[PDB]
């Protein structure tokens, strides 16, 4: 501090809005991935052409992405995506959101993500938030 108190604040890389429900009559996590707002800015006054990756860990199968929105930094995403995982096995796993800045031609830089513990999640009724991207 000063300087060492603002540089310890959570950094403005923007929030991504998502819904979660666990679906017990054909045992299946379900998961919205909504929309995502103010994402930061490129160089130059440009956008990002953001995407998001939803997966499970510690599971190592391969990661659900939904589309690509070109040019934007506040997309609207809209999609499901569908976990068959017993409900319990699913307290120890944790889903994970991350939000990445599409290029065909290097990689593809992380903007931000977020992770929210099975074991925090409150099961019988659809959870719906805004969480602000982590830094990495």
């Amino acid at each position: 501090g000063g300087g060492g108190i603002l540089d310890s604040m959570v950094e403005k890389l923007g929030k991504l809005q998502y819904s979660l429900d666990y679906d017990f009559q054909n045992n299946q996590l379900l998961v919205g991935i909504i929309q995502a707002a103010e994402l930061p800015a490129l160089d130059m006054g440009g956008t990002s052409d953001p995407y998001v990756k939803v997966f499970l860990l510690p599971d190592k199968k391969k990661k659900f992405e939904t589309k690509v929105h070109r040019k934007t930094l506040n997309p609207v995403f809209n999609e499901q995506f569908t976990f068959k995982v017993p409900y319990s096995e699913l307290g120890g796993k944790t889903l994970v959101m991350a939000v990445y800045d599409f290029d065909r031609f290097s990689k593809h830089d992380i903007i931000g993500e977020f992770k929210v513990p099975m074991n925090t999640v409150d099961f019988g009724h659809v959870t719906e938030e805004w969480r602000d991207l982590q830094s990495a």
